[PDB]
């Protein structure tokens, strides 16, 4: 009947909000087939392989182009700096509706109701469809369970139909990217996704929603993790994939909010969430011992490698480097509850991954900086790796996250130094990644840094001035190897380490020139490095 006004007919069996429970046995089933089938891990986790996608599919994004969203979205095609929002004409996103509610069509349909968002005034009320068990797993762990009290009055005022098993034969003509798609309609309120199986693409689905309904409303929508100390003081972490916003915000000595995506409203900073999505590539007990022990029964493992007897080869990345695990945030010992949220930040960390080997394991920024940095968004990664060569890819993705952007960056840009500046918080540039050694800062020596920042030792230190990028870096740190915190001192000379800062000051300031065509952003290069 409900299902009908969504335009899904003879739907024969409904299992409305599974339990835990069932989506075990759904997914150990043993006559299940293909991706939809799970096996059980030594850890009492299940695990899945997520199809040929393993990751977000950017190119297969669109966004339909109405009188609702002409004015306001981030255009892909509207000449204001390279996004992935391409726009879609209302009839073909009817074309593709009637593809996804008609592969869903007589079959069996997992329903899951979920908020978007931890605070009642701006949360999103989403519906997810799906037809495979472990996706409606996937919404459960990552989406905000709702009590019972919420279930009676649930009233979705968004709808995600994954059709992952169909796909769109009319994409040539239709002059979309290949025969997937993963579709917005604001005017509709709806999520379309066809023939990729990765859940990634709900959880960044509804992100990209909150990202665009958020600022319009004053409100700072950030690509974070964010924890909490005991005193109340806040943090938020921002950073690209796979620079530590989830491995350093799990911290035993602090309460997690969040580890991916949060907002900051009047009352302060909120998770999105209601659970996390850990990578698990050579996972170490050791270094990352609660995200390790987060893995058991209800949790979801992707694509890892799980041997004969049921044991986990972390360290294979033959599927993906993307092996992930997403589970419900209480998996976590030390967390915010009931609701994922708490005051204002005062601390608001940039991490990067910086595989040229040039920035400082950490330093504290200047108001400009900070705003420098945050439409910079700079990471980079061995590429060549795989060949036994060092190709350090530079990727400048604005806000630390434009693949999920909806509106400018210069608009989130806006409301975080808002909400910053009322706060009087201070912001700080974290190299996760690589020195003149070739390899990696350790996951300890990284730790060690953010308790720094954290308890104001890095404010209280004396510090001196890293040339070309001109950042304040501190001459010692409590519990820090001294040696790492000037990235010159692992080269062989300090001009070896100059020949690397002007290869990557120029791609920055390439980069960055993109922003100049306004007063503040022209005043802001003063800001960048300086070769
Ligand atoms: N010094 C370090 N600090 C943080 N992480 C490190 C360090 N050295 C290695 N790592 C590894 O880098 C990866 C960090 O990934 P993490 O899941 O924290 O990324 P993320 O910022 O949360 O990305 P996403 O937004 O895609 O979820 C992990 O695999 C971690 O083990
Ligand atoms: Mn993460
Ligand atoms: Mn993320």
């Amino acid at each position: 009947q409900e299902l009908e006004a969504y335009g899904i007919s003879d739907v024969h069996d409904i299992v409305y909000n599974p339990s835990y429970d069932l989506l075990y046995q759904e997914e150990l089933d043993p006559s299940l087939t293909g991706y939809e089938r799970g096996v059980l891990t030594n850890l009492g986790a299940v695990a899945v392989d997520t199809g040929i996608f393993t990751g977000q599919s950017p190119k297969d994004k669109y966004i339909v182009r109405d009188d609702t969203t002409r004015d306001t979205f981030w255009w892909a095609d509207k000449g204001k700096g390279k996004n992935d929002n391409k726009p879609l004409s209302p009839e073909t996103w009817q074309h593709l509706k009637g593809l996804v509610t008609r592969q869903l069509s007589g079959k069996r349909l997992f329903v899951v109701d979920a908020f978007c968002g931890a605070n009642p005034d701006t949360r999103l009320s989403v519906r997810f469809i799906t037809e495979v068990a472990w996706q409606a797993h996937f919404v459960k762990n990552m989406f905000i369970r709702p009590s019972d009290e919420e279930l009676a009055g649930f009233k979705p005022d968004f709808i995600v139909m994954n059709g992952a098993k169909c796909t769109n034969p009319q994409w040539k003509e239709q002059g979309l990217n290949s025969e997937n798609f993963v579709a917005f309609n604001l005017t509709e309120r709806m999520q379309l996704i066809g023939g990729t199986w990765y859940g990634g693409e709900m959880k960044k689905g509804m992100f990209s929603m909150m990202n665009y309904l958020l600022p319009l409303k004053g409100i700072a929508s950030m690509h974070c993790s964010a924890n909490v100390g005991e005193k109340g003081d806040v943090a938020v972490f921002f950073g690209l994939s796979g620079t530590g916003k989830t491995t350093l915000s799990t911290d035993p000595k602090r309460r997690l909010i969040g580890d991916d995506e949060h907002g900051w409203d009047d009352d302060g900073v909120f998770n999105f969430e209601g659970g996390c999505y850990a990578k698990t590539i050579k996972l170490s007990k050791e270094a990352e011992p609660e995200i390790y022990n987060a893995i058991r029964r209800d949790a979801l493992l992707e694509n890892v490698t799980v041997r004969e007897d049921g044991t986990i080869d972390f360290d294979d990345g033959s599927k993906t480097e993307n092996t992930r695990v997403s589970y419900p945030i209480y998996h976590i010992d030390n967390i915010v509850k009931p609701v994922s949220k708490a005051g204002h930040a005062t601390k608001v960390i940039f991490l990067t991954a910086d595989a040229f080997g040039v920035l400082p394991p950490v330093s504290r920024l200047t108001a400009d900086q900070t705003q420098y940095h945050f439409l910079s968004g700079f990471t980079a990664k061995l590429a060549g790796t795989e060949r036994g060569i060092t190709e350090p890819t530079p990727t400048f993705s604005a806000c630390f996250g434009a693949a999920f952007l909806s509106l400018h960056p210069t608009q989130y840009a806006e409301v975080l130094v808002k909400r910053m500046q009322a706060a009087g918080a201070q912001a700080y540039l974290v190299n996760t990644g690589w020195n003149g050694t070739g390899k990696r800062i350790s996951i300890k020596d990284t730790r060690a840094i953010i308790d720094a920042i954290l308890n104001g030792s890095l404010d209280n230190a004396e510090t001196f001035t890293l040339p070309m990028f001109n950042l304040a870096i501190p001459t010692e740190l409590p519990g820090v190897d001294t040696k790492i915190l000037d990235p010159r001192n692992t080269y062989a000379s300090p001009e070896q380490w100059q020949e690397k800062a002007e290869t990557l000051a120029k791609l920055f300031i390439d980069n960055f020139d993109k922003y100049t065509d306004t007063p503040a952003g022209a005043a802001l290069v003063a800001a960048g490095p300086k070769l």
